[PDB]
């Protein structure tokens, strides 16, 4: 008897790239593939497991113009530059991003503390500040390489700095050939969602909301979203299979949102499997364990993700040593290995690159420790999508409804429902009325309604920006 595993990381970035200057206004696609695009699928090359990935069109998009060099990222440039050439305004930029992220494990280096703590910064003290905000987002692989500078800690030269910046942008350039290779060597699947990462059964019937939070306002929407849905899904095909050649079989619903529309939709466009979180299950089946394969009206297969293993990952084990975090994850698995007489189906879905930079080391000793263990355990199997999609020896159910929610507390208060929130639909139902072009699916994000009516720390105006930016673009 086993039990059976399957690790999803999802990876999404909303686009970044203001519409009329082709400015990349926030640096957290580069940042992010530098430190854990590349890298977390490079765990397969050194464990013998399987690991399964997401990765959204929109965030391909931008990887790709990183990695051909077309990316005219405002805040790289300010690192890139001689600390002489740097504007007034580069060094307050340089100097707010560092305060944003000062209190993050990755960003402890001692030089850090000194420079913070200065009145006025020189030359050389800049390009300190420079180089630690590079280094301080260092993957695992480069870790290793460039160990000698990293320990270095302090006194960088422009060309210390520009060889860590060649060293990144090489990884840049080879990760989407990892994704292919793991994918080709049966590592893991790799998996896309809708292109631009909107709440579908939203668009699709906007009064799913409804099902979850009667009390909830929300604008009059005088326009039908339907025909975009159906879009984002279309797209998001395409540009899959013009990275792996092949039109993707499972999806990666944004926000785990399903509803019986949705899953519809997905049944129609030809996907096969998907995942949505547990409170979802739970809201709409009286008694149903979340470690069987579930088939929606027999039409498409759908898993719900082990909530509390995967917000342990996620959210908890940060604050936890890496021993005993892997101890407890282990000791979990084995309760459920124990608790039941059929062979689970447990699967761990999350983001893929926002969770590590609260780990000491980046998460390195955790996961090294997990994927090491998890790979000597002989009750346990890993698995890729594409096996436990067709695992015959598995225990299975047939569901007829769903209560349309999202892995949010399995509702859509994150995105509408407060003025704030439900302006933003109302600008984007007003645009969508002269809309001509697909820049209003860019605007269908879900991420600018996230960051809206929501508390305001540093650059969550340039997400007001680019939202209104796509909105202006849309209808021109
Ligand atoms: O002051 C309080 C505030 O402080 C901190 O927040 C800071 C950050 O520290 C700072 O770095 C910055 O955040 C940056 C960020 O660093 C950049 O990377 C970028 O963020 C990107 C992000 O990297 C992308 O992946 C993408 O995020 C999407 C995500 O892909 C998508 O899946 C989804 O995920 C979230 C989901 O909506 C949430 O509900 C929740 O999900 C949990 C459930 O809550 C839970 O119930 C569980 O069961 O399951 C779910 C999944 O595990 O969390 C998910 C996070 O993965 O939505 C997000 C967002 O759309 O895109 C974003 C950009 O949109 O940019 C940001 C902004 O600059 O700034 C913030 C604020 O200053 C502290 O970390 C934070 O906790 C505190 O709120």
């Amino acid at each position: 008897k086993k039990l059976f595993l399957v690790f999803w990381w999802h990876m999404h970035q909303p686009l970044y790239r203001e519409p009329y200057t082709g400015e990349y206004l926030l640096p957290w696609t580069f940042f992010h593939a530098v430190k854990d695009y590349y890298d977390m699928p490079a765990y397969l090359k050194d464990f013998e497991i399987k690991l399964n990935f997401n990765l959204t069109p929109v965030l391909i998009d931008q990887i790709q113009e990183y990695a051909q060099g077309k990316a005219k990222d405002v805040f790289l440039e300010a690192i890139r530059k001689d600390p002489d050439d740097l504007e007034k305004e580069e060094v307050e930029k340089l100097i707010e991003f560092t305060k944003l992220n000062y209190e993050k494990p990755i960003y402890r280096f001692e030089r850090i503390r000194e420079l913070m703590n200065k009145e006025k910064l020189n030359r050389e003290e800049l390009l300190d500040l420079q180089t630690l905000n590079l280094l301080a987002w260092c993957g695992r692989t480069l870790r290793k390489d460039l160990k000698d500078l990293l320990n270095k800690g302090r006194n960088y030269t422009q060309e210390e700095k520009e060889y860590v910046l060649n060293k990144y942008f090489e990884i840049i350039k080879k990760t989407l050939s990892i994704y292919r290779e793991i994918k080709e060597e049966g590592k893991g699947s790799v998996s896309t969602s809708p292109y631009y990462h909107p709440l579908i059964p939203i668009l699709l019937n906007p009064n799913c909301v409804y099902e979850t939070t009667p009390n909830v306002k929300i604008p009059d929407f005088a326009v039908s979203f339907r025909e975009d849905a159906s879009k984002h899904v279309e797209l998001a095909k395409e540009k899959y299979f013009e990275i792996f050649g092949e039109h993707p079989v499972y999806m990666w619903p944004p926000e785990a949102s399903v509803s019986n529309e949705a899953l519809e939709l997905y049944y129609e466009k030809g996907i096969n499997m998907l995942a949505t979180d547990e409170v979802i299950l739970k809201n709409s089946v009286e008694r149903a364990s979340p470690y069987l394969r579930y088939y929606f009206r027999e039409l498409i297969s759908v898993f719900f993700r082990d909530k509390t293993l995967s917000d342990l990952i996620g959210f908890s084990y940060h604050a936890w040593n890496a021993e005993d975090a892997v101890r407890d994850f282990i000791g979990r698995l084995k309760k459920i290995h124990e608790s039941v007489d059929f062979q689970p189906v447990v699967f761990v879905v999350l983001n893929g690159e926002n969770c590590w930079e609260y780990y000491e080391e980046n998460g390195i000793p955790f996961l090294e420790k997990l994927y090491s263990t998890l790979e000597k355990e002989e009750w346990i199997e890993t698995l890729t999508l594409e096996e436990a999609m067709r695992k015959e020896d598995v225990k299975t159910e047939v569901i007829e409804s769903v209560k349309a929610g999202t892995w949010f507390d399995g509702n859509f208060l994150k995105w509408i429902g407060n003025k704030e929130k439900n302006e933003y639909w109302k600008i984007l139902i007003e645009a969508k009325k002269k809309a001509k072009n697909d820049y209003i699916l860019v605007a269908e994000g879900s991420d600018w309604f996230w960051w809206q009516g929501e508390e305001k720390a540093p650059f969550v105006e340039v997400f007001d920006k680019l939202f209104r930016s796509f909105v202006r673009r849309a209808q021109e």
